[PDB]
RNA sequence: AUGAGGAUUACCCAU
RNA sequence: AUGAGGAUUACCCAU
RNA sequence: AUGAGGAUUACCCAU
RNA sequence: AUGAGGAUUACCCAU
């Protein structure tokens, strides 16, 4: 065991999926990048602290990259056009379970399902209403 | 007992159980991620250390995804909309011995247990009344 | 009724239990040590004092040794991961009577006992949940 | 009973065992060294004390010397090359009832067994990985 | 997965061959250490960087022992007569691929193959004619 | 005798292989550059000298281009878009002998071999995990 | 009271 | 440039 | 002489 | 510690 592995962030149906994969643990912040440049890439970090005497917190956050080719100086670069930035904060107090936590994950699991009110409102450029 | 290893976060009784493998100890600080994008993981995080001459201290986050309307894969913003924070930090005095600790888990394994108050209200997106 | 006598402190259920036997009484302190090394001996001292006016207090301390692959008469460096250290200090009012007292140590007890939260807690490395 | 009594600290099986035995209590510290000269011997100590109002702490230390015959002012002194020292604090509520505690004393047991993460980690000049 | 591990830094064959393990990762700072006498130990350690806004930076050091006993008194220690110390960095555009940054590998391996100019040059206490 | 030679930096083969040839050696410092234009070229150098009363002392460089046309002003040139540095130290004893030599080059080779966590660490823009 | 603070005449140190 | 000047990280020194 | 200091005409910087 | 505060070298900002 170790869950420290990579895994599928983006899934294209086995066609252009987008893995990611550890590539450091410097300063108890894990992190997974695509397969690309340091410019282009898909980033993961993740940490957790005691933040409280009695809570826990988890700092996520993802990069989703808009890939494209810069002509600087008359030369032609891979870079990224933009970047969509989530940053994600949970804490959770230390009397919780393991079923407790199981709740949360699966919480956030539906929170996201495809055909629920928020994927369809971020995906549609559009607010809840 | 080396227990740094995969274990199942969430249990959906054998289909579809959410399982969370080691990903990085930077830091003597163990990480666990799903396999998923790290803007859409679930994360656990752990680390133990002496917060002061009477106590040691347990830091836990855990990052929990929102699962209705997700985008498997796809880019999610704002971050905050899309993640749950726990944030546990438990305080033991160095006087407690692995039995009186063990009393300290189970509290915490009854907090969260399935039927209880505050399980309860946190999953009707509830308050205590 | 002369209490400063041997004692089993870890029960494993007559094979394997740990006994502890006075080992000094400097200051009327009382101290109990398991047959080891003094690095690896579980160790046990109690005294009594008055802490105030109104106010008798007992100062009772415990000391564990770590035990998964521990080498029986090794050196291990550095102290503080190889031991676990309890402090109790219990004030009882000057007005307590022996009942008062008997009903003070089985709070005691109660706390402790097998499959509490406290000892639950302890015994599986966690926090309340 | 007492517990104060004299134990092999370290058991290199019946031959070249190091036994160590109660030498003083001064102080409400209680003292084993091993049969050498002050200088050569090995030395544990115990002592505990009602650090807070509920707790209870025990502190235990432990010296195992590297023996050497140095030679000062042309004349041979039997001295120590150099010390290990094991410094370990244990805090123990006053709640913790002896089972609790018996819990404790198995933990530091299990801790320390041969085979396991620490010792092995120890025993080999190594960190945990 | 992981790439802090244990790995052959001297290959001597299948006798002799020097092995580093792991031992500490404190500060961004992966340090790996030999086995036996941290005095005659091999060190090497490694960290990286993001030095500018388009550069990452490796720093890589590693520390090779003359391993020698040290009489003082007529009391002899394990020690290192003299160390020798390689000192590397590494700097990285983030615009390099996979592919750029494979290639920079495979030079630095070339640059020391068996026979080449440099590897030779220091294997006989020489410089370049 | 001479070792101012030409050799293999990288070696893809036998086809694609990188070159670099003897250019210059003008004060005690060693230059290999690959073939056509200096602007894409790979540059190799290395000097040595007496660092101080006891150590000698070398310094190793070596850049890897990345090959790119400009273009400006229709106008178009062969250069490199950025390029990667090595640059390593490596002090050495006056008392190391032709083995002791032999050794450390054994330790650079081995530090980089493939499979290795530096040398897979940069192969893939990661770090340490 | 806390330190994955240092040492070794049950001792210094920071907060 | 010279020294039957001195030393030893291709270096000081006198004229 | 030291820097997990910065770069890239064997070069700058801090101590 | 809180922000339906801002950004993007695990970073600034207000209270």
């Amino acid at each position: 065991a170790s869950n420290f592995t990579q895994f599928v962030l983006v899934d294209n149906g086995g066609t252009g999926d987008v893995t990611v994969a550890p590539s450091n643990f410097a300063n108890g912040v894990a992190e997974w990048i695509s397969s690309n440049s340091r410019s282009q890439a898909y980033k993961v970090t993740c940490s957790v602290r005691q933040s409280s005497a009695q809570n826990r917190k988890y700092t996520i956050k993802v990069e989703v990259p808009k890939v494209a080719t810069q002509t600087v100086g008359g030369v032609e670069l891979p870079v990224a056009a933009w970047r969509s930035y989530l940053n994600m904060e949970l804490t959770i107090p230390i009397f919780a379970t393991n079923s407790d936590c199981e709740l949360i994950v699966k919480a956030m699991q539906g929170l996201l399902k495809d055909g629920n009110p928020i994927p369809s409102a971020i995906a549609a450029n559009s607010g809840i209403y």
